[PDB]
């Protein structure tokens, strides 16, 4: 049993996604006519800041001392598998997609001071607001809520020769053995290739 | 400066939010289009099979190249830059997506289940160039929030296609300069701002250690 909710000014980009995920507009949290959710930041730099007052707001609503408030970032903690199965077992998430150039720092540290806060990272590459990086979190915790290393090597099915290509013949041979250390090797190798970090090694 | 992405799934839906995050001026000014196809369209058989049984046995599914091979055969040219996520991919870095920001037309191909029979990139290879990458080391149900990062992280590379215009970055604040009990860092109201700069070298320093030290 999980709750999840989303917190964005783009609900929209949610629709893609024993538990419930809502999806709340954070502007229903303003109280002006424009309903605005951004200034300009202190201290300098291009771009708009959200506003703590509104995410402030926005939070204590939703929010309670048992949350795992999960604040997606580029400057975040690596979220890796490890997150995952970790977050997998958590009673409520709730999810604070930033856009512009991100959230006040005070609205993580604010909440710091009552729940469990994580600031992560989904990958090293620059997105555009926290809802992609929601939606692969959502997706990768989900599948291990229960009642729900090495690269994988490559996976063949039918037909056995395809355009002159061939299914690998242990494939074949029914040798479960033979089978199971071929498959081990094609990991070990496509490791070594792709990700030689993963096996303690420079990357290229 | 502008760019063509198709992609192919089993899930035409999940994509919905990226032909959302679509500026009509950029369509307009034919700098982008994406078209989403659904993966049955090229299937072969009544129940429109899409996967099989694995080969050397095994839990899951694998994805039949023969329905893959029709959709690629399609869809593709010799100048398309084919796009495969999985989990046992080469890194997608920021540095990829400078890379594939220039590009004239992406194809990416979004598997489900244990993934796509391997002679389907293998054969594709042959003939255009493929990429097989990961957004990350976590498993998904399929590469389809893969594509949305991919495609996000991409377009808005590519001058004005999304609308918006080494250490990790360090805190951003904005009024008001005290909220809850805390205050605006006072050094960024200084007027100082080489000292602003150094500030913001160190938090950025700082974070770093803490959150990325492989990044030192
Ligand atoms: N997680 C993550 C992210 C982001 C991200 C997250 C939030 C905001 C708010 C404004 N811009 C953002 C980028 N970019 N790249 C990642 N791996
Ligand atoms: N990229 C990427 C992925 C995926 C992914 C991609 C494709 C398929 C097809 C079946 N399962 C998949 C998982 N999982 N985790 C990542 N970083």
């Amino acid at each position: 049993s999980m709750k999840i909710d989303v917190v964005t000014i783009f609900p929209e980009y949610l629709q893609p996604v024993l538990v419930d995920v809502a999806v709340h507009d954070l502007r229903r949290w303003t109280h002006d006519v424009h309903k605005s959710v951004d200034d300009s930041p202190y201290g300098g730099g291009p771009g708009m800041v959200m506003k703590p007052t509104v995410w402030g707001d926005a939070l204590d609503e939703i929010c309670t001392s048992e949350t795992l408030l999960v604040v997606p970032t580029p400057a975040g903690y690596p979220f890796t598998q490890e997150t995952a199965w970790q977050w997998s077992t958590e009673d409520h998430l709730v999810i604070a997609c930033g856009r512009y150039e991100g959230i006040d720092q005070r609205v993580a540290d604010d909440a710091a001071t009552r729940m469990r806060v994580r600031e992560v990272s989904i990958g090293d590459y620059v997105l555009n607001g926290g809802e992609a990086a929601a939606l692969v979190i959502i997706e990768a915790v989900l599948r291990l809520v229960p009642g729900v290393s090495l690269l994988e090597g490559p996976s063949y099915t039918r037909p056995p020769s395809w355009r002159g290509m061939d299914v690998p013949p242990v494939l074949l041979s029914g040798d479960h053995a033979k089978i199971a250390a071929w498959r081990a090797e094609q990991s070990r190798q496509r490791t070594i290739e792709r990700r030689p970090d993963l096996l303690g090694f420079d990357s290229p």
